């Protein structure tokens, strides 16, 4: 069992460094912490969601391990803290960026919390998680989605509502609907997931490589049609449609979902991994390239979903080699954390953020699962 060990060792330090340094039983954004942060250093709800993902993912990784009871004992305190960010504001209940109303609120912040909750429900069958997932759902569908830009999900709700439609909110809402459908078999979730996914492919996809642009703004002549695109490609905006395509294949059985998945996967793999020789592993592979670790972890969800369908382990092999390399090299700091800017090792950091550390902890947690299944 090596993969279980790296994951528990790492998450232990993370909890130790970042968790419950406030009265709100939650994650602090940074380590070391300069005392200089709003809300006693509590991470924004985006950072919270990265910590939560690492935990929910660790609850999956640790089932049938020695430490299962240990992580299960931590449910109430993880739950208590993320609920402080759950705020009625302007008569809409959704997760604010800080634990009070009168704060900024975003749809994409929320969907990442929906995703955590639904899967947390999946691991536990405790209703309260599915209840919070439904909260996020309604907000996404009743407020996030509208017919401007030809459809699709908004970005910022408060304080000033934006008008552009984003991959970062629309793609993972497709993923969330699929998981909500799998959790409940209510048709509502599958219909909306397909609408979100079709929106992605129809407005926000580059057909040259099947990768996904960032956002679209309303058409000047007619705001119900799509207008100008921002064509920045970030890994997470492609891995989520990758994940949604796989989930829709598993649910519907239609081959088009899986053909699309293969194509987005090939391109995600050519773009966001790079050839690398590891001295410590004595291997050439493609390493996850220097970048934003949390974007990339969220991208990798799509790969783990796909592997579950076709049993072709060629992408997971690279992700696995990436994280074994990072652990065993100068990426791994003496304080037990990882320099998430560059998994090849060889950069210098003096501050590490929960968003990215939870991101890399989730990747070890998923590798730990595959090791349990001896996959």
């Amino acid at each position: 069992s090596h993969m279980a060990d790296r994951a528990h060792s790492y998450m232990t330090s993370v909890i130790g460094y970042y968790f419950g340094k406030s009265s709100r039983s939650c994650w602090r954004s940074n380590y070391p912490y300069d005392g200089k942060g709003y809300w006693d250093g509590d991470a924004l709800v985006w950072g919270q969601g990265g910590g939560l993902s690492a935990f929910v993912a660790m609850r999956d990784a640790t089932k049938e391990s020695e430490v299962e009871n240990l992580y299960g004992a931590m449910d109430d305190m993880m739950f208590k803290g993320i609920q402080y960010f759950c705020q009625l504001d302007r008569g809409i209940l959704a997760y604010s960026c800080y634990p009070a109303a009168g704060n900024e609120r975003f749809y994409d912040d929320n969907v990442w919390i929906g995703l955590d909750m639904v899967d947390w429900y999946t691991e536990t069958k405790e209703m309260r998680y599915l209840t919070q997932a439904k909260v996020v759902w309604r907000y996404l569908i009743d407020h996030g989605w509208d017919e401007t830009c030809g459809g699709g999900v908004h970005w910022r709700e408060l304080n000033e509502h934006t008008t552009s439609k984003h991959s970062c909110s629309t793609g993972p809402t497709a993923v969330m609907g699929c998981k909500m459908y799998l959790a409940t078999q209510e048709q509502e979730y599958l219909d909306w997931a397909i609408k979100c996914y079709d929106y992605m492919l129809d407005v926000l996809q580059d057909k040259s490589d099947h990768l996904f642009y960032d956002n679209v703004r309303p058409n000047k002549d007619d705001p119900n049609l799509p207008g100008d695109l921002e064509k920045n490609k970030y890994s997470y905006n492609s891995g989520q449609p990758l994940q949604a395509a796989c989930l829709l294949y598993k649910i519907t059985g239609e081959q088009k979902y899986l053909d699309e998945a293969y194509a987005i996967a090939e391109s995600c793999h050519k773009k966001w991994f790079m050839p690398y020789r590891s001295k410590e592993l004595n291997l050439t592979f493609n390493i996850l390239a220097p970048g934003h670790a949390w974007f990339n972890t969220i991208m990798c969800r799509g790969f783990f979903e796909l592997y579950s369908i076709d049993n072709d382990r060629k992408y997971i092999d690279d992700i696995e080699k990436s994280m074994i390399h990072a652990w065993s090299s100068s990426c791994h700091q003496g304080n037990n954390l990882l320099n998430d800017d560059d998994l090849r090792g060889g950069t210098t950091k003096t501050g590490w953020e929960i968003l990215h550390q939870g991101a890399l902890v989730e990747l070890y947690a998923r590798l730990a699962v595959l090791e349990r299944e001896n996959r």
